[PDB]
């Protein structure tokens, strides 16, 4: 006591009606809030700060509820002071929960789960305080900088304007990167020189300097550190992927160049990244992480980087001109998990609302991104606008007018504004990409020709407009506010289509991404309408992992697209994650610097030395192996690694894992598991090589998922054939398997949960609980439900983002298997029938888990010896001794 029974306020930010916030506080058992959405928390003003002792909740039935409470005194950071979590049954009495004395003049409760519906409810909540006599502070507002105003012009247009500082720049910046790869001590090894382009080809020189030194010249950065990473390959058997493995060891003394090289790239553009990757692999990045990613980009030739760090401030700006508060703007961006979904104009809302430290800090990261890529002479792809609003715009902005987009996965769609209207009719599409454009200068300045934009990704509606006339107009509209725009468009799955193609009058101002060209190329149309485009290697999808790559096309479809075309201004990468097959990317970016066909085999052998630090005949057959089976060249349709049965939903004739994945595996699986013995036969020596234990690692793994896949089949013939002993049997052998697995998971950084949760919590500093605990909410969500009910079954994205990550398959995966067979068990046994499960309720349960109060996963790898982890699943859990 005493109860706070006077001057207290709710709100929320979704309801079922009429079961409305202030339900939850009017004294009366039999009134509830309810949630209709995403939003499934309250937010309880006290009438001011009162020291907590106590807080009461009831719900509206019996079911089993979980919960987690947090309190502010500065009305910024929200700090959790209590939670259930544990299994009990609400009912008449309510839940007490004890409070240490903690100053609270608000409250959020969040309900995380209800046994009985998605939907969440509070009938009442009595909060027990004593008064301080003191008010919350006034919350200030989002004030950001402009970009003019900051540190960050100056340089920018003292780079810009300044031959000699800007070469200074670019230069030290490049012995820089030297520190940062491979030591400090080596950078005073290599002189770098500014040079002109080979008959304007982007270029670089390695050469001996004469006294000992490797002198290096590069018409840019991105040259300069491409020559770097030549002579380390070439010269010094050392290997950078500061993501998926290196071999950084450097010869005791700098090895001699001999005759000269001069290396040039018949490609005006080597680009990265998808919109995804923002999400699957970069959603919480740092500085660190991001300056690492840059170093190995201008290294492999990367002149072209898209790029969505600080659009929120962008949009917040924008949408602020047109009706919309700051809270309203965060209730429409997603969370940090969901930016290429956002972006993409796919998904609203689901992970937010961002804190309001989001928007100073984001922009400045991008600000700082890039100072980085002005050095080197990589150009950022920047937004631009193609109608994107808010479901509401037509509410706060009578005038305009709109194209409802459907859904997307079970997510509403935003709208768009009609990209022309009647004469007589009032043009918000012109209003809207006016300030739009005009914003993004405001808060990056003008750091780039080329802007990123995808109307009609994935569905939509084209409403009553010409197809053609709004990519005229979206084009007209990025060229009116930069003479010098080059629009990158994405093509998908035949999209946008030709005719909507044709619209575009400036052709030399755009750009067209073949995103997937090394499964399903679809540039000969682009080609044929005199497009500039790029071939892109897309490989990896929703970081699904397994051993797969195209390294036979890579080496030779190319090189042959070159020849074959006119328009073809780039090659690049279009990943949804970075993470898996190593190999893959660093052919693709090799391919930037010949016009002629490689042999595969010859570039895979020498790859090999440099990553491990040296090379013998067995490990050589190994990964020919490899070459002859999970790489050989295949000619279906696939969307990326053959999925891991482990990492499946429990059924029967399971075919994937993800909705639009694949778990047939095309290759001989007793050949593949040779290289696997080759590995464990030479693990002693070549243990040293950590790169070598990463690959080790991913065949391993690829091994048990494997026969995983002919455990399961033999396990359900065993259910339909009626034994019985024999599918306990098969059942215990594969829940081992799995158990095994899991060991051969703790052993890599980039395998662990822990790390991607902590990252996630992390991301921010001064965050509240609040924040951490949404963050964490968005890294568990991506990677196995994805969204929610409606967007996990009926939209389809369930296990989308499934990985074979050390924590996820002890407590998800393995759990779920475990269930199911405990499970087909009890029926086979006399019981049952086996009830059916609602996976999604399970799933969901480990993804509101929180890292402070449930279970703390690990960002420390262990020691177990693949060597040996190996043996044992030869022996015991593969197909060659199968039986
Ligand atoms: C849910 C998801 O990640 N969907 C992706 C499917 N593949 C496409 C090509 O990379 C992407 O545009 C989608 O976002
Ligand atoms: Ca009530």
């Amino acid at each position: 006591g005493v109860e706070i029974t006077e001057g207290v306020t709710v709100t929320a930010k979704g309801n079922t009606e009429g079961n409305t916030a202030d339900l939850a506080i009017d004294g009366d058992l039999s009134t509830y809030w309810e949630s209709s959405n995403d939003y499934k928390w309250i937010e309880v003003d006290l009438g001011g700060i009162y020291e907590l002792s106590k807080i009461e909740i009831f719900n509206k039935d019996e079911a089993v509820y979980k919960y987690n409470i947090y309190a502010s005194e500065d009305g910024e950071n929200f700090n959790k002071i209590a939670y259930k979590n544990n299994d009990n049954v609400s009912d008449s009495n309510g839940n007490m929960h004890t409070i240490d004395n903690v100053r609270a003049g608000k409250i959020r409760i969040d309900v995380v789960q209800n046994s009985n519906s998605d939907r969440v409810n509070i009938a009442e909540i009595n909060v027990f305080g004593k008064n301080t006599g003191e008010s919350l502070p006034e919350v200030k507002k989002i004030a950001t900088s402009n970009f003019s105003e900051t540190p960050w012009a100056t340089e920018y247009e003292k780079f810009n304007s300044d031959s000699a500082y800007a070469n200074e720049k670019t230069l030290n910046e490049i012995k820089n990167l030297v520190g940062r790869v491979i030591g400090r001590e080596f950078k005073d090894k290599f002189i770098f020189e500014i040079r002109d382009q080979l008959n304007g080809n982007d270029v670089f020189e390695v050469s001996d300097s004469g006294d000992g030194k490797v002198l290096i010249k590069g018409n840019n950065g991105v040259s300069l550190a491409s020559g770097f990473n030549y002579y380390l390959k070439n010269y010094c058997n050392v290997s950078y992927n500061p993501i998926m493995g290196s071999n950084l060891k450097m010869p005791e003394t700098m090895p001699s160049v001999g005759e000269r090289v001069v290396i040039d790239t018949p490609y005006e553009h080597r680009y990265a990244l998808n919109f995804c990757t923002y999400s699957y692999t970069m959603s919480f990045w740092d500085w660190d992480q991001y300056e690492e990613f840059l170093d190995w980009c201008a290294m492999n030739g990367v002149n072209l980087v898209l790029d969505i760090i600080g659009q929120e401030e962008v949009l917040r700006r924008t949408l602020n001109e047109f009706g919309y508060s700051d809270e309203e703007v965060k209730e429409f961006i997603s969370g940090p998990a969901y930016f290429a979904w956002f972006y993409m104009q796919n998904m609203t809302g689901f992970g937010g609302p961002l804190p309001n430290d989001w928007f100073e800090q984001r922009a400045e990261l991008g600000r700082k991104m890039h100072d980085r890529m002005q050095s080197f002479g990589i150009n950022p792809v920047l937004q631009g606008y193609s109608g994107m609003v808010p479901r509401d715009f037509k509410e706060k902005n009578q005038e305009a007018q709109t194209i409802s987009q459907g859904g997307w996965c079970g997510f509403d769609r935003p709208d768009m504004l009609k990209t022309y209207v009647n004469e007589g009719e009032a043009d918000y599409f012109q209003k809207v990409a006016d300030v739009f454009y005009e914003k993004q200068k405001e808060v990056f300045g003008d750091v780039t020709n080329f802007y990123g934009v995808d109307p009609f990704h994935e569905g939509g509606n084209t409403g009553d407009l010409d197809n053609g006339k709004i990519y005229e107009i979206i084009q007209n509209k990025m060229i009116e506010h930069d003479n010098d725009a080059v629009w990158v468009i994405q093509n998908w799955q035949g999209n946008p289509s030709n005719n909507k193609l044709e619209g575009l009058t400036k052709k030399d101002q755009a750009m067209v991404l073949d995103l997937f060209s090394e499964v399903s190329p679809d540039w000969n149309r682009l080609e044929e309408r005199d497009l500039p485009w790029i071939w892109n290697m897309l490989h990896n999808f929703g970081g699904r992992m397994g051993m797969d790559a195209a390294p036979e096309k890579l080496a030779t479809e190319i090189p042959k697209a070159l020849a074959n075309s006119e328009h073809m201004v780039g090659i690049g990468i279009t990943p949804e994650a970075i993470n898996t097959n190593p190999l893959a990317y660093e052919l693709l970016f090799d391919m930037a610097w010949t016009r002629d066909q490689i042999n595969f085999r010859t570039w895979t052998e020498d790859y090999i030395e440099r990553r491990y630090g040296k090379t013998n005949k067995e490990i050589l057959e190994a990964w020919n192996i490899i070459l002859d089976t999970a790489y050989k060249k295949r000619n279906d349709y696939y969307q990326g690694a053959a999925e891991s049965i482990i990492n499946a939903r429990p059924g029967f004739g399971i075919k994937s894992a993800s909705t639009w994945g694949h778990s047939k595996i095309v290759y001989d699986k007793s050949e593949f598991e040779k290289a696997i013995e080759i590995f464990a036969k030479n693990y002693d020596e070549f243990k040293d090589s950590d790169a070598f234990l990463y690959d080790f690692a991913d065949i391993l793994k690829q091994l048990l998922a494997n026969s995983a896949q002919e455990y399961y089949e033999v396990m359900c013939n065993a259910y339909n054939n009626g034994n019985g002993e024999k599918f306990k049997f098969v059942s215990g052998k594969f829940l081992e398997l799995i158990k095994l697995q899991e060991r051969v998971l703790s052993t890599r950084p980039e395998f662990l949960i822990g790390n991607w949760i902590e990252d996630a919590r992390t991301m921010l500093k001064d965050s509240d609980d609040w924040t951490k605990d949404l963050f964490e909410f968005n890294a568990r969500a991506l990677v196995t439900t994805w969204g929610s009910r409606n967007n996990a079954d009926g939209g389809g994205l369930k296990d989308y983002s499934n990985r074979q990550w050390s924590g996820l398959t002890e407590d998800y995966y393995y759990a779920r298997w475990e269930k199911w067979i405990n499970g087909l068990q009890a029926e086979l046994d006399g019981g049952a029938k086996a009830p059916n499960i609602d996976w999604f309720k399970m799933e969901y349960d480990w993804v509101n888990k929180k890292s402070d109060t449930d279970k703390l996963y690990p960002t420390e790898a262990s020691n177990e010896n693949l060597g040996e982890l190996a043996k044992i699943a030869m022996e015991s859990y593969s197909v060659t001794n199968m039986d």
